[PDB]
């Protein structure tokens, strides 16, 4: 015969290479970014509620350090602690610091229950040069420094508290380190000194240290921090012959314990979001970021790929044919079409139902990698100024080999995405095909080009008729069987 | 020109929905739950050796507390604890108590060797009112309370025990703290009181801390327990002026330890399971499980989705025609069918080559699915009554890790098998039509809906031989064709 | 119409089975193992560096104990710590031990800075008969043991060291516990002694312990050995009044931490590889590998599975409706057999074998694309139980170990359902590729071959394989034969 109707896809003139398990380089109409790298230049205070450290590390915030007032009472699903956080009192470490760090951050609240203390003889509310408030010598609010008294004397101290209340109680309270005998004796009369806390199923005890160390804030001498909690029902028993800095009270620990702690200089600002990290929000919809692991809220996974393309469209195939060549870059309405050359002249048109086909899978899948939140808080440091051996090897291993798989998980998903979404494309081209086979039935040949010879007279109201369903091969068919076969 | 035969297969009244990647929601025949959500009221002491702590932790079974007797010789792959167990003897604390508790969970027995100790001069064999056996004054029957003579002596002992054995040895000691000074010289006429056990590399040198605590049972007196593990060819050596709570003995190490530890009230039974949660055994194929994190032996994994249904057919379409877009609701005896009409009638018959394909392909998916062990006996603690700061923080974060990317993995792997299975199927379809096409060769012709429009004349007898493969096309192809073209 | 064309694929006498997400066995032609079970009996030396602590593990080596000074000034990727590793100096306990020999073993070098500390009256360069060098009294080569004068004379030691370069120092220092108080007084005069070591940012104080442990090497005396590490604009201050085992420098840490240590008897070889085991190196392309848990370096993942054979050709069958394949054809994986009037014959198909062998040698290499190197990670194998901490390093690596197994399996079962599916996708290609060539002129005979209805010799048999064959030329009589 003569007339032609040929069966094709779109193409553009240029497109976009994804991977798939048997190649890391093929050509797709369309494609999606999976992995998230821009992220806010802020923090959005909505709508997890944040609390700014500013000036004040949580540690001091809890002590009670000049300038932390501002946190006294404060509640938050995040602290915002700052890098920049500046010392303002007597120089103190922690044993374990981390522990009392986390155990702080993660109860999600400052509030502070006085309690009276009725320490005997020694002399209480000692101050430092090194802790000035409001331009005078001072000391942490939160803590009671004792001494030996005028009379010289420092006996004995063994003061009982019972935890008769329906919530957990945070003590915290410290051990005074002076830089030599002389001074051991000047503020606590006793040689050695003993600090001494227990409940009743722990103890901690501690014999001070003494000797020169360097100036900091002015002074050689040094304090260290420790905290014991005390469930309901319990007793704590304080007990010194000295270096006791004596808690005021205690801290109330929620029940639930679900709020956390970031360090990061990035201000808090007016946005909205529920994912954040050191380095600012994340505002996204894609399910992978490669912006830091360090993350609290609603987020995407950490992964250390740069870019994962996911197919949103068939290959992309440069250029009458058919299919089996070649795409249309004119067919520009649609996904899948029909050309064809008859008398009247050409035409391309697109075939909806297929088109629509495919793309109703392809947003299904979009829809798919929208996982339901899966939100964290707490979880575990990721970063370290120096090295500390055992429980650091552990830590940066942990989340070095989460990191490892969720990776994996991401690169193998999106090969695993992007081979069926070719297969599904590729598989609506030929059932079309095979749709108008079964119309024309013995009135055409397939020509083997993605396109069908007919062999009848074929107007542009009859190439209609294929197009919409509605051509009959009965009418045709004693004209096409005998233009075909004789 | 006139017979039809339809190839396709069966559909039921109501499905089941199940994933794919692109579906949330695809409807299949049928489908089988992959999480297991039941467990059992009870304890499966079979096949795995279950001790019964009863009313003994497993830290006082290990002390030999009063009520701790029927332990005396356990062994076990699981020891039960029991949460409504309480202390029956003298008041004590564990410095690293979680430790201690697991060595002895992991070890799996209690075999205990008497040692005769040659103490000089002291008093053994204390007892105390807060340690009573049958209302009569006892103490820790694998501890020994040593005193002062009658002669008010404490003389230093120095007694040394050398490991000649082929066996690692677990020692349990303990440090009594006296309440005052009057009872430190009372019971050890020495005031301070030390106690220092060695190996050949390490040393523990313990000073009593004498009235610090609080009541516990109304005595403010407390012992303190430690514990050193000596290998062969190794030796401990006990060294004290006083406050000693010395070993009878040593407990027998496995160096093979895969024994662990399950806190839970639920009773042992009489059912047969390798899997045992805090919540009960469970007794099940499926690969998944939402019942527990805490789980101990050959178990599904933890998961935290409440239902992956996987698919075992193919695509549920409810409803003269063929397969091309619905099924036969008729077709009971097979997946795949025949349907005809000729002179003499109707009928459906099932195709077995191709039901039996699918079915073989499916039944590997499920073999496949529920195959290899899973054996985990000792893990780590995984439920917490109160926050304790870096370790715990790192414990949890690890678990949750895991669980997330459990759940990742039955998420993915459940959506591959369903997109696999519907493939398949429908696959198995168009090879059946496939094969009746090439059986006709030019004496029928494809009527697009999954049929053949048959263009001789064809009885029961040529339909079976159609169904049966014997249809020689030669017969019928002469009056065939002239009945297509003319 | 009799002459007849028939497509088919190669078959081989027996190939491999392996493993889809439906069977644990299905037979392909060709397949690779993933799974590497053999290891080298050596250590390679390239392209790492190895450093061989010989008699010396790596906190003698850092202490400068007898038989350690060859590693002074030594830099390493991997420290090879010998199991036979003896003590070979004074009897001494690191507290928190296992933390300083992976602080030493992760910083990867043993560059000491000496220094001069001005202790004022004091002995200097004490020795022990315990810890001998040639056959004289010696000592830790990095440490300084001081002691009274002859006037009976320790005054409070009080040194400070200022951090003034641009890297943390590493101060190693210890504290005597003598056996008795007789020793105490004749060793340091002061009874207690008292060593206090302290930065800007963090302080300590230990007071010795004095009595008798278990005799070792002829003394019941003991040094504990402690360190502190001062970051650039801090300080240390060293302050005693007795028993302080002094530094004699300190050791300079990079701040790029990279290295490890490998606790293994394995000697070092000359071979060449960069994945270093406990049980020896491996030189292999395999991504994953069952010979150990403990590896180091450019790796293999390691798996549960002995085995995990990978496709990398299609289904074998013997002798669909295509037959089987054919064991004659052996130049390509697809091809044509026909039978004419001039006889039989089989040829093979170029771009259907080509394009079936390029998408499964697109797999192997995005499988064996292998990166990411890790040194540092944990302890995997522990001598005695500690409880709570090594029951969580172990739960760590056993849990890694589940899921990387499980990442293995299936993607091995992926791979293989996929190559399965394109090698079948491929053979119908070829098909009705050719269909489409004879148009009306052949009929489908059911089994893969078509019945040619006319007359084609060698030359229209070979214009079919050739994308040549004319379908108008044969047409008429084609039609004639097949419906008269
Ligand atoms: C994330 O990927 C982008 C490009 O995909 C890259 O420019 C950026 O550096 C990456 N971010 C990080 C933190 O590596
Ligand atoms: C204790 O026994 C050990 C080993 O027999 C011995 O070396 C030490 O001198 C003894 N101590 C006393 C005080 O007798
Ligand atoms: C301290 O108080 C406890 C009870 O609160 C008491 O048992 C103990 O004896 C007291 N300490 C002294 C040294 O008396
Ligand atoms: C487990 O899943 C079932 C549904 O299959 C749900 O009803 C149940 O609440 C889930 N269990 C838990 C502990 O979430
Ligand atoms: C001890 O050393 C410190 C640190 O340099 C110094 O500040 C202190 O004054 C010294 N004390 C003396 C020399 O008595
Ligand atoms: C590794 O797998 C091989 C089988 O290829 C097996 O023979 C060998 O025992 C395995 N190695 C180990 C250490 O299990």
């Amino acid at each position: 015969g003569n007339p032609v109707i040929c069966l094709g896809h779109h193409a553009v003139s240029n497109g976009t290479m994804v991977k798939t398990l048997t190649d890391d380089q093929i050509e797709v109409v369309t494609a999606q970014e999976l992995v998230e790298s821009q992220h806010l230049p802020e923090l959005c205070p909505s709508p997890l509620r944040l609390v700014d450290g500013q000036t004040c590390d949580i540690v001091n915030g809890a002590l009670g350090s000049p300038g932390c007032d501002h946190l006294n009472g404060a509640e938050w699903d995040v602290f915002i602690e700052r890098p920049t956080a500046v010392d303002t009192c007597y120089p103190f470490d922690v044993p374990d610091y981390q522990s009392l760090r986390s155990i702080l951050a993660n109860n999600g609240k400052f509030e502070f229950i006085a309690e009276e203390f009725q320490w005997n003889t020694v002399k209480q509310n000692g101050k430092s040069g090194a802790c000035k408030r409001a331009n005078v010598n001072d000391f942490f609010n939160r803590l009671n420094w004792l001494t030996k008294s005028d009379g010289n004397a420092y006996p004995l101290q063994n003061l009982t508290k019972v935890n008769n209340g329906d919530y957990a109680r945070l003590y915290i309270w410290g051990v005074h380190h002076p830089s030599t005998d002389t001074e051991q004796t000047n503020l606590y009369k006793n040689n050695p000194g003993r600090v001494t806390v227990s409940t009743q199923t722990s103890q901690t005890s501690v014999v001070p240290n003494i000797g020169s160390r360097p100036w900091v804030r002015g002074l050689s001498s040094r304090i260290s921090f420790y905290w014991t909690i005390v469930e309901p029902g319990d007793l704590i028993v304080f007990n010194t012959i000295g270096n006791l800095i004596a808690p005021r009270g205690h801290y109330k620990l929620n029940s639930q314990k679900k709020s956390t702690i970031l360090n990061t200089a990035v201000p808090i600002g007016s946005c909205v979001s529920k994912c954040h990290t050191d380095k600012g929000s994340i505002s996204t919809t894609k399910p992978f970021q490669n912006i830091s692991r360090i993350s609290i809220g609603d987020c995407p996974k950490y992964v250390k790929q740069g870019s994962l393309k996911l197919a949103t469209g068939m290959r992309n195939i440069p250029e009458i044919a058919g299919f089996i060549e070649n795409g249309w870059q004119g067919l520009i309405d649609g996904w899948y079409g029909f050309r064809h050359q008859n008398a009247e002249g050409t035409g391309t048109a697109a075939d909806l139902k297929s088109t629509q086909a495919a793309i109703d899978q392809i947003n299904g899948k979009l829809n798919r990698l929208i996982e339901k939140p899966n939100e964290k808080y707490h979880q575990i440091e990721k970063e370290f100024e120096q090295v500390e051996g055992r429980i650091q090897d552990l830590e940066k291993y942990v989340e070095d080999t989460k990191i490892d798989l969720w990776s994996y998980n991401a690169e193998l998903l999106v090969a695993l995405e992007n081979q069926h979404t070719i297969d599904v494309t590729d598989s609506e081209m030929n059932k079309l095909f095979e749709r108008v086979r079964h119309q024309l039935r013995e009135n055409a040949e397939d020509k083997g080009n993605g396109c069908f010879e007919i062999f009848h007279q074929c107007d542009n109201s009859c190439i209609e008729s294929i197009r919409n369903g509605t051509y009959d091969h009965d009418i045709y068919r004693d004209e096409a069987i005998n233009n075909r076969f004789q």
